[PDB]
Order: C-alpha cells, then sequence, then structure tokens
C-alpha cells in the first residue's frame, strides 16, 4: 500500500519501513492536515510571539522577519513531558542571546502524540515537510541548506534525518537523544546517521536498554560526533523508571501511561545551556565511561576537546564528560597530584583550586591512610574554569592522641584543555580541618 501528499510525494509500508522483524507493523504516515505540522518562527525582532511560516507558500517568508542573511536554526520536537511545551522557544530565547538567527520551532504535537509505531512513520512526513521548506528557501530565495541546521529531540531527530536525507548539502543536524525503537537496525534511509548532513552530532541521555530499564535513548553512535555526558544512560539529578520486562510503548506516547521522561530530555537541557556556556561543556574521546571516570581519558588530546552541544561544529570516536546534576549543567575537569607531607594519618584529603577567574569548591582527592612521602591523583569536574591558577588550598578530615598535622609539600594541577602543568608547593602542615595554602614552585 501507498500513500501520496501533495508536494511531498509518497511513502509505503513496504520494507524496511514495515514488514520486517525491526519493524513488523505495516502502518502508513498520517496526512499533513491530520498531523497539523506548524513552522513558528521567531527571531531576534520578534523573540515572543510567531510568525507563521507555510513550506507550500513562499509569501510567508516575505511576510514575516526572516532574514536571507543570517543562519537558520529548525528545533524539532519528540516526546513533549507535561509543563514542557515551551522548551523550543526556551531554546531559540537563548539563541538570541548570542546571535541574530531564524529560528524555526516546529510543532507537530498531534502527530507525536498517538501510539508509537504511528507516531514513528508520521515522522516521515513531518521529515518531508520539512525537506519542502528547505526546498522552497533554496528555489524561491537561493537560500542554500549549508546555512540551516536542524536539532531534533527524541523522534524529532529522526524528522531531521528524514529532512537530511531529501536536501543534499544540509549543514548540520544535531540529534539531542534520538529514539532507538523502529529505528535501530534499519538502512540509513529510515534513522539520523551521518549521511543525513555535512556535520551530524548527536548527544546520548537516556541509552539504557528499553527493557527492562525503560530508556528511551540510543547507545548506538549515530553521528559525525557522539557525545555521552554521564556516560549516556542515567542523568544526575534524574529520577529513573521502575524496571519491567513488559514496556507500554503506546500508552507512554498516547499520553495514558506513566513514564519519567528526565533522562530522554536532559540532551536538550544541556544543549541549550551550551549555547549560552561556549566552553562549559569540554568533551575527552575514551573506551567507555568507565575508562573516563577511572581518569584515563584526560587530558584533552593535543588538537583540543569538542565542546558538546551548541559549539561543537568549532571543532575540526565515542566523546564523554560530566555534567552537573542541575542547572548550570557546565563542568571544567581538572587534574591533580598532592604528594603528601606532615605526619601518618588517615582521612580524607581534599584541594581547591584558586585562580584569576574565582576558585572551586573543596574536592575529594584520596581518602585512606596518608603516609607522608606519598603521592595521589584524582581527577574532578569542578563548575567553573578558575582562569590562571594563583594558588591551591589542602584539606584533610580526619577519620589521634597526639594531634597529627598533615600537609602537601607540592600540588601539581592540570587544566583539561592546557598543555602544561602547575606546581605549587609547602612546608606547613596543618591540623584537620584547616586549610593549608600552597603557593606557585
Ligand atoms: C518558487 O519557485 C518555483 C520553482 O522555480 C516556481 O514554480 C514558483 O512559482 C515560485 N513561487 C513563486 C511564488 O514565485
Ligand atoms: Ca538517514
Amino acid at each position: 500500500k501507498e500513500v501520496c501528499y501533495e508536494q511531498i510525494g509518497c511513502f509505503s509500508d513496504a520494507e524496511p519501513w514495515a514488514g520486517t522483524a525491526i519493524r513488523p507493523l505495516k502502518v502508513l504516515p498520517w496526512s499533513p492536515e491530520r498531523i497539523g505540522t506548524r513552522f513558528l518562527l521567531y527571531t531576534n525582532k520578534n523573540p515572543n510571539n510567531f510568525q507563521t511560516l507555510l513550506p507550500s507558500d513562499p509569501s510567508t517568508i516575505g511576510a514575516s522577519n526572516f532574514q536571507t542573511d543570517k543562519k537558520t536554526r529548525f528545533i524539532i520536537h519528540g516526546f513533549i513531558d507535561k509543563g514542557e511545551e515551551n522548551w523550543l522557544l526556551d531554546m531559540c530565547k537563548n539563541m538570541f542571546k548570542v546571535e541574530e538567527v531564524n529560528c524555526i520551532c516546529v510543532d507537530w504535537k498531534k502527530g507525536s502524540q498517538t501510539s508509537y509505531t504511528q507516531a514513528a512513520n508520521n515522522v516521515r512526513v513531518v521529515g518531508a515537510q520539512v525537506a519542502q521548506m528547505l526546498s522552497m528557501l533554496s528555489a524561491n530565495y537561493s537560500y542554500s541548506p549549508s546555512q540551516v541546521q536542524l536539532i531534533g529531540h527524541s523522534l524529532g531527530a529522526h524528522v531531521a534525518g528524514e529532512a537530511g536525507s531529501r536536501t543534499p548539502g544540509l549543514g548540520r543536524i544535531t540529534g539531542l537523544d534520538p529514539v532507538e525503537a523502529s529505528f535501530q537496525g534499519t538502512p540509513e534511509e529510515v534513522r539520523l546517521d551521518p549521511t543525513d548532513a555535512d556535520f551530524v552530532d548527536v548527544i546520548h541521555t537516556d541509552a539504557a536498554p528499553l527493557i527492562p530499564f525503560l530508556g528511551f535513548g540510543t547507545s548506538q553512535q549515530m553521528g559525525h560526533l557522539d557525545f555521552f555526558p554521564n556516560g549516556g544512560e542515567e542523568m544526575p539529578g534524574c529520577k529513573k523508571n521502575a524496571l519491567s520486562q513488559i514496556v507500554d510503548l503506546d500508552g507512554i506516547w498516547e499520553g495514558t501511561r506513566d513514564f519519567v521522561a528526565c533522562n530522554h530530555l536532559r540532551s536538550y537541557k544541556y544543549y541549550s545551556e551550551s549555547i549560552l556556556n561556549p566552553d562549559g561543556f569540554a568533551s575527552y574521546p575514551c573506551a567507555s565511561y568507565r575508562a573516563f571516570e577511572s581518569n584515563k581519558c584526560f587530558p584533552c588530546p593535543d588538537q583540543g576537546c569538542p565542546q558538546m552541544g551548541h559549539y561543537a561544529d568549532k571543532f575540526a570516536q565515542k566523546y564523554f564528560l560530566n555534567t552537573g546534576d542541575s542547572s548550570n549543567f557546565a563542568r571544567w575537569r581538572y587534574g591533580v597530584s598532592i604528594t603528601l607531607s606532615g605526619k601518618r594519618a588517615t582521612g580524607q584529603a581534599k584541594v581547591a583550586l584558586f585562580g584569576s577567574k574565582g576558585n572551586t569548591h573543596q574536592f575529594n582527592i584520596f581518602k585512606g591512610i596518608l603516609k607522608p612521602g606519598s603521592t595521589h591523583s584524582n581527577e574532578f569536574d569542578a563548575k567553573l574554569d578558575v582562569g590562571t591558577i594563583e594558588k591551591v588550598k589542602f584539606l584533610w578530615n580526619n577519620n589521634n592522641p597526639t594531634f597529627p598535622k598533615v600537609g602537601a609539600a607540592k600540588i601539581t594541577v592540570q587544566k583539561g584543555e592546557e598543555k602544561t602543568v602547575h606546581s605549587f608547593c609547602s612546608e606547613s602542615t596543618v591540623r584537620e580541618d584547616v586549610l593549608l595554602t600552597l603557593t606557585p614552585c
């Protein structure tokens, strides 16, 4: 069977769309009018109220604040959680704080709020409509798709994939936690993949297996650059879903079943913040999140670390990094080596960096027997880049009738984005819970 819609062509239920083991059900995409796709344009001139654009009517572009001399960024959603309807606009608003741009929100909510197989297939049509908007801009306004980025969250990532597939030379597609079900294992035609655009960057935030962890995202690398903040499966500050061998995808997408969307939505929360923090998400290539957490993949490679999020395009396999558990998710990773002094004691040795741009909190470096003349290292993610490190503060908390004094004769510090190391020293020691300051050496 095949359905054909005006100007966007036809869609069949032939393989790989259906009739396969990965996509068993033969379901065709709803019509453009049932889906009700809307292209809402926001620009710095009109940051609060939209102007409606129609891909079949060039005049809407003339009757809008659209600028042919600016970049364009489409925001295409997927799963909408209660209270989350304004996220796309919230994201455009952050773009306006750093650039003059045409921000088009693509709302196709009616087409997404139905059974999963139907929502998955409706993606085909929405992506064809986005490609339609792009062919029209190209045709009637000589505006090249190289000047466009498609940001697709969840099912929207595959909507972007489709658009790219249909629009040769699209500059960029950012996938924010692309859904896995009905897309993994299919020909590149069905899913977002590197061939959909000149640069495809992907953020994974809910990649644990659907069964039984109810993870909506994918573990599979899908772009030129793939980022797995906090490992990509569980995000700090997010509650998780109760396990189950039986998941009701249809019920969750039609909005009748409970679902903890926190992990799935983090992808766009981090992207939105990255727009405002150009250095807050340095990412490190690593074999696994465990190797990263075991201090095996730091500092940044010679050429630098790519930023996860908005500025990932500045960069010329798997990338890891950590974020905060709440807003200003931005973090900067540092490495430190403490050579102990004073007397033997058992406890938790800590360090805080004080630089030109500010200082960090105290971070746990090593816990155990603190023996003079020994050296221990660790890496931690702080809340800011301290700039030039001017001094470091050592502190230890004990776990002794002689009131031992523990110190650090030397602390070396390594900023993730620098090639050199910085040395700080002291000949002093302090008692538990007393701050010792080390100076340059
Ligand atoms: C847009 O370009 C197409 C293809 O060249 C043309 O058929 C159509 O009439 C143009 N639209 C308008 C409003 O001129
Ligand atoms: Ca594709």
